[PDB]
């Protein structure tokens, strides 16, 4: 999603930046969640 788009935003705890794929522990989540850069997904654990 764009940073700004209805319905993304700023991910959050558990939730953090991950511009490739998120651990062993956590689940990728950059549908609705961006990172500061516009090409890194949020993963939520």
């Amino acid at each position: 999603c764009y940073p700004g788009q209805p319905g993304c935003g700023h991910c959050s705890r558990p939730n953090y930046c991950e511009g490739a794929r998120c651990e062993s522990g956590f689940h990728d989540c950059g549908s609705d969640h961006w990172c500061d850069a516009s090409g890194d997904r949020c993963c939520c654990a």
